């Protein structure tokens, strides 16, 4: 446990810079809602706007608490108080209004994401608080408003599955980087952030070229699966979550029809499933390497492992759950709540596939997860914009934060084995 305590100190600047960004997020989010509430809901203004601006004072008090010595020692406890206080604000917002179900569901999604990824609490405390908050969210709305109740749970389960996967995989990067960065320290002893802010790339073009081929050389060399941070194992968990996110999301949409589903609706789902079953099986052949492996399928396995080809597969794999939502849209739309609330999971799902470029993933969430619903409306109309804009920027920030936490792990891997080679030389 001695190295555990030193690990936290090394990661303390990260758990503080992240936490201070969450305060900016909720402070900005709670200010846009107050402006939206103070104009379109003047019938009950002081009873809903006042919590928004009053809680803005909580962020100010918490932001200054960061510089206090107590935060340098009790950063976990202060992060817990955000989890409880923001829960109270969002749970009461659902109760106080009775606003669209889409607007409330965005609050549940965004607050859940902050707890899982950018709050730094123990897994059992984070997961239990998230489910307890979600079960309180889905129970206050119906109480203070067969198959209809199951659909909300399936969407709720998808949020936790993505959040847990982001949380678990983020601790893997931080811990593995800490071990490998400290591994080089003893190597340099025995011998005697290189990422641009805008494009999220290593400044040295030489590091880019090897990084872009990292998956390919991993497959070509058939290196064994070591930990959860291996480039080929991360793909397996990414596809496995993508299949489950797609399947649970597809189950709810087909529960709405229970007018028969459009021929397109049956076509896209089955086309996705036919593509999906191969993708899950291909990743098996890339990590497990059964005796059924053979030369011809080893030729194609490395080709898919390249930068351009894997981006194409990941782009349609990440967008596969989103394409299930928009395959149910026809001229008989006038459905306005189920499509909107399911689409929030679609844009959220773009946080998965951390290996791919964040800029392409985040952009595709805007055009393939937000654009269709936004244009379908072209005040409910003035709320879907603000609901999606808040969630999109959270997706953009989280994808950015995990991409720099994945390439940094690779930079620690190449730096660790460079020192190891130098040690073997002498």
């Amino acid at each position: 446990v001695n190295l555990e305590e030193a690990c936290l100190e090394r990661c303390f600047p990260q758990t503080q810079r992240r936490f201070r960004y969450a305060l900016f997020y909720i402070g900005f989010a709670c200010l846009l809602w107050s402006i939206y509430f103070a104009v379109h809901m003047r019938s009950r203004l002081i009873v809903m706007v006042a919590p928004a601006l009053c809680f803005l004072l909580v962020c100010v008090g918490f932001f200054l608490f960061t510089f206090t010595k107590l935060y340098a020692r009790h950063y976990a406890w202060t992060s817990l108080a955000l989890t409880l206080l923001v829960f109270a604000l969002t749970l009461a917002a659902q109760f106080q209004v009775l606003l669209s179900q889409v607007g409330s569901f965005s609050m549940c999604i965004e607050v859940l994401f902050l707890l899982y990824t950018v709050m730094h609490l123990p897994l059992y405390l984070s997961l239990c608080l998230g489910v307890a908050y979600s079960v309180l969210f889905e129970t206050f709305g119906y109480h203070f408003r067969h198959w209809e109740l199951l659909s909300r749970g399936l969407l709720h389960g998808c949020i936790h599955a993505i959040g847990v996967h982001l949380f678990v995989m983020s601790q893997v990067r931080s811990r593995s980087t800490f071990l490998k960065v400290g591994q080089s320290i003893m190597h340099g002893k025995d011998l005697e952030p290189p990422i641009n802010q805008f494009s999220l790339n290593f400044l040295d073009q030489e590091l880019e070229r090897s990084y872009r081929t990292s998956y390919q050389e991993e497959v070509i060399k058939n290196s064994p699966v070591k930990t959860f941070a291996s480039p080929t194992f991360s793909s397996l968990l990414d596809v496995f979550l993508s299949t489950t996110v797609f399947l649970t999301l597809s189950t709810t949409c087909f529960l709405k029809y229970e007018v028969p589903p459009p021929p397109a609706a049956l076509a896209v789902f089955s086309a996705a499933l036919l593509l999906e079953v191969l993708s899950l099986a291909v990743s098996i052949r890339m990590v497990f390497f059964l005796e059924d492996v053979m030369a011809c399928t080893k030729r194609l396995l490395e080709w898919i492992a390249g930068w351009l080809p894997r981006h194409c597969i990941g782009a349609i794999l990440v967008s596969l759950p989103a394409l299930a939502v928009y395959s149910h849209v026809t001229s008989e739309y006038e459905f306005p709540v189920f499509t909107g609330s399911a689409a929030l999971i679609a844009v959220v799902h773009y946080c998965n596939f951390c290996q791919l470029s964040s800029w392409m993933r985040s952009s595709l969430a805007t055009v393939v997860g937000a654009g269709p619903l936004l244009l379908l409306y072209v005040l409910i109309g003035q709320e879907v914009v603000l609901v999606f804009f808040l969630l999109l920027l959270l997706v953009w920030f989280l994808n950015r934060e995990f991409e720099v936490s994945y390439r940094l792990h690779y930079h620690g891997d190449v730096e660790a084995d460079l020192h190891r080679t130098k040690i073997q030389s002498m």
